[PDB]
């Protein structure tokens, strides 16, 4: 046994100690890219997630052991303590690393669980946080996860509601909240609780200072690290994934269809969630919600009809954006293409091990790229107007594109020098913004394109044990008023943050509910435009599924 199995050179070593009880590591490839963007652009990428909850306990019992249930998925889940905006000695920002600091005290431990085991204030509902939090950015800048407890709002259910900075999370937010949910029903949480006169003392019961040695191996590794040790790129590697980018930036050059921005920011946006502190809540996530039975008929009926839901889906926004726009970077009368901007998961070519304990990787975003011609998405008997035949062979096109790009994971290989370069204009272009006194909205939409191509992420259901109980997570179903405690989560609600100039439709399922979704500021966006393309897509799912 002294020869252990497996490749992990890079992402053993890659949290080194800087300092007393201090682990830090660089960040590379696009979770630096995304640290930048949260860092410069007030947030870009931020993820909210609501999940609703059936439970047998009170909203005291929920309150009086979050903090603790937090505490205690800390010390298996060390991630949700990391850093992402420091400073050099010569007192100059540092955004290219990630610390963790491990926690020495029940002071300090104290301190920490207050700042992210939220307790709502009474009245607010599920909803309207998930708005509100998705409407800012995270203070203080470079934390990276605060959970909210929703247990008195005056409607509807009760939730988790989580805030995460996207650097090091994604799908990772799901077993975050899970292994939350399962702590604040395990018995032997309640029965401290049960022995202690305030939180603090039942912190004192515990608490051990943590441990940086075998802490290490538990914190997550960029995407980029893990590659390596997986695919050891070579040369030719290298140069495949210079061959990807070199695609991706002659797609973003060639003609293509989308959604025209405003020509400059709207000073009195008309679309808003209400207001905060005196400023219109103009971050929209405009939904369409598909229940259970129906998300499995449809799955199934494009399935049966040779296509599939994402790929169909992805054809009706294509087309959609095409009919109610009518807008393109064509600068003649020529029919535009259409650039498709996507992306990945890492799953695709990592086995499921990459995700778990062991130096996980919490962020495993790939871009995508693809180009549809023009004469792939328009008729030459209907032009824009696509019949229900020209939209399953343009769904069928989109779905070549995708799966001949995504083939191999050397896509990967380019994102560390990208990264960089990225970043350091980013770096270069804000303070050149600033030195011109642009105004903030102007500097977040500027350097987007005039128009935005159609751009649709697509997450498939992954099976989440959703049922806790003090035996722990399970598969089962909700029970019918158990004698044992219990939460169940059937539903979820996804706050995205895009503070840049794009709209970003996003379908996804939890618990077997589909939603579609875009997600953009109204203050470059007309958004009675993108509901109509919503309602569009929904409508043209049934129509085609029911054919």
């Amino acid at each position: 046994g002294l020869v252990p199995r497996g490749s992990h050179m890079l992402g053993d070593q890659v949290w080194k100690e800087v300092s007393s009880n201090t682990l830090r590591r660089p960040l590379i490839g696009v979770e630096k890219m995304i640290n930048y963007a949260e860092y410069y652009q007030n947030g870009n990428f931020q993820l909210t997630i609501a999940l609703s909850l059936d439970t047998n306990l009170s909203a005291d019992k929920m309150q009086e052991r979050l903090g603790l249930a937090l505490w205690t998925v800390r010390g298996y889940l060390p991630e949700l303590g990391t850093w992402t905006v420091g400073s050099s000695q010569d007192s100059t920002l540092d955004l290219d690393h990630v610390t963790f600091k491990a926690i020495q005290t029940v002071e300090e431990a104290q301190e920490w669980i207050e700042d992210t085991a939220i307790l709502v204030d009474e009245g607010t509902t599920v909803s309207e946080m998930v708005d509100l939090l998705s409407n800012k950015r995270i203070e203080p800048v470079g934390k990276q996860f605060r959970a909210y407890l929703v247990s008195q709002p005056r409607h509807g259910k009760p939730a988790l509601v989580m805030n995460a900075s996207h650097t090091l999370n994604g799908h990772r937010m799901l077993f975050q909240g899970s292994a939350i949910l399962q702590a604040l029903v395990d018995a032997r949480l309640t029965a401290l609780v049960a022995s202690s006169n305030s939180s603090r003392e039942a912190l004192e019961a515990v608490f051990v200072p943590e441990d940086i040695s075998r802490l290490a191996r538990k914190l997550p590794q960029s995407l980029n690290t893990a590659y390596a040790d997986k695919f050891r790129p070579d040369e030719a590697d290298v140069e495949a994934g210079f061959a990807k980018l070199g695609e991706r930036i002659l797609n973003s050059t060639q003609p293509t269809l989308g959604i025209p921005r405003f020509s400059t920011p709207s000073q009195n946006p008309q679309y808003t969630l209400g207001s905060a502190n005196g400023q219109p809540l103009t971050m929209l996530n405009l939904r369409r919600q598909i229940g259970v039975t129906e998300h499995r008929m449809l799955h199934r009926a494009f399935k049966k009809r040779g296509s599939s839901l994402p790929s169909f889906t992805y054809a009706c926004i294509v087309n959609s954006i095409d009919r109610r726009c009518k807008a393109s970077t064509s600068e003649a009368d020529e029919a535009p293409g259409a650039n498709l901007v996507y992306s990945a998961h890492a799953s695709r070519w990592f086995p499921a091990e990459t995700f778990m304990s062991r130096s996980p990787v919490n962020m495993a975003i790939v871009p995508g790229s693809g180009y549809v011609a023009p004469e792939e998405l328009r008729s030459k008997q209907r032009g824009r107007d696509l019949n229900e035949s020209e939209l399953f062979a343009l769904a069928k096109t989109i779905r070549a594109k995708q799966e001949q790009y995504l083939e191999s994971p050397h896509i990967i290989s380019y994102t560390a020098q990208v990264g960089d370069d990225i970043a350091a204009a980013m770096a270069e272009t804000a303070n050149k913004q600033r030195q011109a006194g642009t105004d903030p909205y102007v500097a977040l939409s500027e350097n987007s394109p005039a128009i935005c191509p159609p751009t649709l992420t697509s997450q498939g259901e992954v099976p989440i044990k959703n049922l806790y109980t003090p035996e722990g997570a399970s598969f089962d179903p909700k029970p019918k008023q158990p004698e044992y405690e219990y939460i169940y989560f059937g539903e979820g609600l996804l706050g995205g943050r895009t503070t840049d100039a794009s709209v970003c439709f996003a379908l996804w399922s939890l618990a077997g509910i589909l939603t579609l979704q875009a997600h953009f500021d109204s203050r470059f966006f007309d958004a009675q435009v993108i509901d109509t393309i919503l309602d569009d897509v929904v409508l043209q799912l049934r129509r085609s599924a029911a054919s």
